[PDB]
């Protein structure tokens, strides 16, 4: 018991120790910041999906943001954060060590800058824009409780093993040398391969949304989509911003990269609309387009020199733009707009990051990388590809037997199939059912849940 | 005139030292941004419980919100500031040495970390929350020119005291040893007992909306009760954050308790609805259920070590879902939610404040306290409980008094009674009143002011 | 290369030195949470002037405060921030040195407090703030390419030299002696007088809305004002309180002066609008007072003493509230509204300042000035006068210039002319055209673009 400072467990003994006198103040103020910025995005996620949606989906994705901000919460305090940021983690994953946030406290984190109590802070937010990226995924005829257990997996053995890998204390692509600034895989790339997981095992199969001559966009609610892209644009300064871990010019540097690349991928998308339907300006391709670049900069924040930001604009948004028309060669729409700005946007991005990473931005804070095509270091785009390759493998694979084993199971079945269900005007006429009269809910107090037709 | 630091007045002269100095940047950076944070829980309040009403109220509380942070700033610089954190107060109350906030500047404030200035900005922050609560309670049929009367008058009077004796350089409860972290007695259960005066002296009886066979949740706007949930847990990073004065690791420790308490509040309030009512989703449930939490762990949340932050989302949460019960048992609707969300959470989380404090817990930024049970310092529940008796105490009384002295003053009459106002719909049928016509608070440029049916 | 700080280019070499040794690192936190608030003004000002408008505008403001962020973020990124703020300028305009952000780095910016890229983050918000200003002023039947290729040229040879004149390293308003604290000259007056410019050339004649008895508020979304407003006032602490370019209490200062400002001006228009009414509370008067309020601060907000900034918000919002009455003589409605709040305001404000500024706020971080008559320094006054009068010549005259040399190119024509444009009722009824139907920017994915009748 000196309680001097060890760098383990709660880092010392208050009563012996300053734990604070270990970090710089105005380091551990901004991540704070930034960790409040980044929950604000979870709600951003709710309402551009609930915004963009070409179908009335039964659940409101604003309000299941909330529900994902508790589920997300929970799990990252029981398991999640000790999962990703325990000290004494394997090369694929960390341990039990901090279940339930048991000694998380002063030591420095994975990120030394930082004490471990405030990297959990930050970090759990990452886990919860995941969650309801998620959730917006699988949310077409989703059942309530089978959502919430199905997160609370999901975040366990997807999330948390990704987000090992990534940044983890041993993580084995940190190791390779992949780079991912601002968790691009584990948030982007992630979500957006079990999204794709979704569509072709639970998403409906020759949707009239996306069958024949039909709008690529039909939004349900514009300035829900426009609210949406204000809180995400506004919340990924502390995303990118904070991923830095410190209070340097880097994290300011990340910043000015993030804006430019929002703006140029929003502008880039509705000119690719504007040149593919002959001249309209479409309101929901300048929102798609903001954030294709929102996510093709996540992991090149840090990394890139300004005038490169740009290109994690315009290729994004153009990839991505032509992703979407997918949905029309499948004939699905469930899952698959999150599917086409997430994985596809995270993939181009970091692929991206390979080509454009500069040894000199990351010394900005004196971060030492070996660069990538920038700094003629040529093995970058592999590694690159190796980190996304491992991601989508890991994410599509295991998202498929999740959702397939609760499909066997009759009350953790995720999504009824069409012939159990029941219909909301037939429920309306029963009356202890009555309340699937209001089919819209702005004035229900209640989830209009799917119903199995057996009872 | 030397002008170097006295700790009183100003500070010392600006043209002779720096009055910066006393103080760590990035303590203030932090209690400044977690200022512009509390700011945004104003409106959230007001879209809160301007969604969840069962009644269409005629004056909007998402506009009412803009309203209170008006009147809320002006009397917090008349006086509001200068009764609770003058530098020369009794052990009740403090004085007028800063009206108009005169002479406040650098000296270290009762919270020795920031200045006097930065101080007066973020506690006058919460001044406006609670009176946005109290406008929240008392809107049904409210007019605007005696409600703002009312709100300043009952911010002098009420808030200020209860204001002075927890956070005050003399307060009474501080002396006695009270624990309260964030504010908890004078923002929640001092608005909370505020409001159950309203309901039981102003209130409407036999209320068709609180009597017989009727829906506990039938929400105004569940798209407004989301926003409102989302500021609010947004802002209240920077109420409890902020609440540590600091940029230390406990400020971080504070917010991760928060998220897990809103956390646990909300599953909890859903699940206990579940039970209640056979089945159902309640999507009003989990918004008050976070608020529930949220408000439960403000007394605690840089007290408590992080595990027992779940206890503080469970209890308040299960049992203000009983309280608002209680709504039914006396047929009044009108200012009852406030008092179960508020005035129940702040109670029970000001008790379990006195169970789980822990010394190593307030240590973490040098903090010296007994502590709670988790310490065996037993009698500290009695010194919560003393607190919860004072604030009610005086709430009740000072607010009932408030009320009753305005309601028999013809023009200060905050609510006409039932007899003597005219309905909108035969206003509307009159030519100097016939914008009531249009009875819907987002195109009509006018509040729908009650006006006595004899003129 | 040596790589030692030069205060010039990059600042160093970051392989030699450590570029953040320079600044004070709560200074760089609070000036990029700052610049994090001032992004969301934009979409404040979106929801303000869509909200208010008694005209159905087919572009919705809302949205197209996203694309102002984009244009203005490019334009920024390509030259606006090297036209201000490169630091070889003349005394009228900066220089092309730091075109696409070439050598943006660690030297410290013309604010020596902060480096030049976090200089850049910060400013550029301004510049889009500015932006989305003028898309409200001119949003009436415009056309959607034109109006993005005005608001970069806007930018460029309007908002920049004024900006320069201002705020850059040798900008000559800054060596008249003129104070402009939080750049109203360039944001707020710059924006109101380009308004009048196009009110005057572009606005509609005659105008139905403001001819004869008709309402003086009649809004089109009162929910939108308010969470505009709520937007707005929420950042403007980033905007006044970051103008000091650092972490110290004269930050906090200013947002004591800023929150009481808008109290002010709330409460002073929706007085004034019950006196003129005959009793009538008026929701968008207070709304638009707190603006008023906001406006008239932002030149003073770190000049003044606190008990003056109750002026900034009591006569700003009396002046005003009789400039719109000016839309009934000239029956104009289209950009008036930006011209009273911003031109009007902006003008009482920045005369205010020479009135009230004191050398001992000033000096609460060190900064110096002669201050104002409050010094007897009676002189500032004509140093005001004459940066206002800068601004309306600059301003009005070069705006009216772009206005009418796009208005002769027809394809860059802003606002096509009443008889060649065709109505959205006989689009509708065109199949190439039929998606005009829909006339609510609610559901609809396309901008109702204004066609010409020659196609």
């Amino acid at each position: 018991m000196s309680g001097q400072f060890t760098g383990t467990g709660t880092g010392g003994d208050v009563f012996k120790v300053d734990l604070n006198e270990q970090f710089d103040r105005a380091d551990m103020v901004w991540i704070g910041t930034a960790s409040v910025l980044v929950w604000i995005m979870i709600p951003g996620v709710g309402l551009l999906y609930s915004g963009i949606s070409r179908k009335k989906h039964a659940l409101s994705l604003m309000w299941a943001a909330l529900m994902a901000a508790c589920v997300a919460a929970f799990q990252w305090f029981w398991w999640g954060y000790s999962l990703v940021f325990a000290h004494n983690g394997s090369v694929f994953l960390g341990t039990l060590q901090n279940f339930c946030l048991k000694d998380v406290l002063g030591a420095p984190s994975i990120v030394k800058t930082v004490p471990d109590i405030l990297f959990c802070l930050y970090q759990g937010m990452f886990a919860a824009v995941t969650a309801i990226l998620m959730a917006g995924a699988g949310c077409e005829r989703a059942r309530l409780g089978p959502m919430m257990v199905f997160l609370f997996i999901w975040l366990t053995v997807v999330y948390c093993p990704i987000a090992y890998w990534t940044w983890g204390g041993n993580g084995w692509l940190v190791s390779l040398g992949a780079l991912d600034f601002a968790g691009g895989g584990p948030v982007h790339e992630n979500s957006g391969f079990a999204a794709l997981a979704y569509s072709l095992w639970l998403g409906k199969r020759h949707d009239p949304v996306a069958k024949g001559k039909v709008p690529k966009y039909k939004p349900h609610s514009v300035s829900s989509i426009v609210m949406g892209t204000i809180f995400l644009w506004f919340g990924w300064y502390g995303f990118n911003g904070g991923s830095t871990g410190n209070s340097s010019m880097r994290s300011w540097y990340a910043c000015v990269n993030t804006n430019l690349a929002a703006a140029t991928g929003g502008l880039t998308w509705m000119l690719v609309d504007w040149f593919r339907t002959g001249g309209k300006w479409s309101t929901v391709g300048l929102c798609m387009g903001a954030i294709a670049g929102l996510v093709g900069i996540t992991p090149a924040a840090g990394y890139v020199p300004v005038y490169t930001s740009v290109i994690f604009g315009i290729v994004p948004a153009i990839i991505c733009n032509f992703a979407v028309d997918l949905k029309d060669l499948l004939q699905i729409d469930d899952g698959m707009d999150v599917w086409a700005l997430h994985c596809v946007g995270g993939f181009v991005g970091n692929f991206m990051t390979g080509l454009f990473a500069a040894d000199y931005v990351a010394m900005i804070d004196g971060t030492e990388i070996d660069g990538g095509w920038m700094n003629h270091h040529w093995k970058q785009l592999g590694y690159q590809l190796a980190g996304s390759c491992a991601v989508a493998a890991w994410s599509f694979t295991v998202t498929s037997i999740i959702l397939l084993a609760m499909d066997r199971i009759p009350f953790l079945r995720i999504r009824l199939h069409e012939d159990e269900e029941m219909l909301g005007t037939d429920l309306a006429q029963i009356g202890e059912y009555a309340y699937y009269a209001d089919d819209d809910p702005e004035t229900n107090p209640y989830v209009l849940e799917p119903i199995r037709s057996t009872t």
